[PDB]
């Protein structure tokens, strides 16, 4: 089997992407944030504290003839941005772009933190990291990809995120029309539960490439590119007036600037992020200070190849017995 679904930016900055997902019988369609940095499929629901729902579409398990309470199971998750959610668990039928999994764990939110409530466009998350990170207790549950894998034509999914435009998540096949050149594959460590890999270095604008190993994760659920302080300083030094602002929470730059590109290495291959992809707009409405799309990871503990980096590439998440990642230009 295969599936193919369009993913759409939630706003004019590409802060996140939503993909429609069918849950239950008859189908209830929710727009979920596909997140290769986590491993829980959770949704706003008829059980979510009413004051914490503000415009989201909810899953109502009592209206699904295929929903079953997973008795005794609870979940609770905290994300790198400080947001969180928790609740109980049902199993139900879940379809993405024509690909159907029966018996998928659908984690129903009883509580969500303020940032989720405040984002009316995201009805939940669909985790695509390794199932060892799933938070369901006392019986850990499998991701949608893990449950679908054996049925897929090939045990892969691909992320093709757009810049200020829709893109595609495919399951079970590699669309050879969606990229240019060849796909370069690179080793993955699953030891932390992430799609963790080592970039071979970087360049800033037209500058020379610096060969240096940068370990990080391919994370569709993180907006920006978070890299070591040395790398980030070298980038922003090329932008007149750019500075790190403790009050704003990162590097800012004059909105009048033209940003240089940023290149990262994948083996001997190179992915070029255009300068425009690094502009996240005014820090507050009407400001002439703009927020940068490359930020330091020094306070995280891990480097993160988020949407800023991934949307410059066609990315293969290869879930074979030994997983690997592939990157192509597009």
């Amino acid at each position: 089997s295969t599936g193919s679904a369009t993913t759409t930016p939630i706003d004019s900055l590409d802060d996140a992407y939503i993909t429609p997902v069918q849950i239950g019988t008859p189908a209830q369609t929710l727009n979920l944030d596909f997140d290769t940095g986590s491993s829980d499929l959770w949704v706003f629901s008829s059980e979510t504290t009413a004051s914490e729902v503000d415009g989201q579409t909810i899953y109502t398990p009592s209206k699904s003839t295929t929903a079953k309470l997973l008795s005794g199971a609870t979940w609770s998750i905290s994300y790198g941005d400080g947001s969180s959610s928790s609740g109980d668990v049902y199993t139900d039928t879940v379809s993405v772009g024509g690909l159907t999994v029966t018996g998928q764990a659908v984690e129903s939110a009883k509580k969500v933190s303020s940032s989720f409530t405040e984002d009316s466009t995201i009805d939940g998350l669909l985790g695509l990291a390794f199932s060892t990170l799933n938070t369901v207790s006392p019986t850990q549950q499998k991701t949608f990809f893990d449950n679908a894998k054996a049925s897929l034509d090939s045990p892969v999914f691909t992320a093709d995120l757009g810049y200020h435009a829709p893109g595609t998540y495919n399951f079970g096949f590699i669309d050879t029309t969606a990229y240019t050149g060849s796909i370069t594959y690179t080793a993955v460590s699953t030891k932390q539960g992430f799609w963790e890999w080592t970039s071979t270095g970087y360049a800033v604008g037209s500058g020379t490439f610096k060969s240096t190993s940068i370990d990080g994760i391919a994370d569709t659920g993180t907006t920006l590119l978070y890299l070591p302080a040395t790398v980030v300083s070298a980038y922003w030094a090329q932008v007149s007036g750019a500075k790190s602002s403790s009050s704003v929470g990162g590097y800012v730059f004059p909105c009048s600037a033209t940003l240089p590109s940023f290149t990262f290495g994948v083996g001997s291959a190179r992915i070029v992020i255009p300068g425009d992809y690094i502009d996240f707009g005014p820090i507050s409405t009407g400001s002439s200070s703009c927020f940068g799309g490359i930020q330091s990871s020094a306070g995280i503990g891990i480097n993160i190849f988020g949407d800023v980096a991934l949307k410059a590439a066609f990315v293969v998440f290869n879930g074979a017995t030994t997983p690997t990642l592939g990157f192509a230009s597009k």
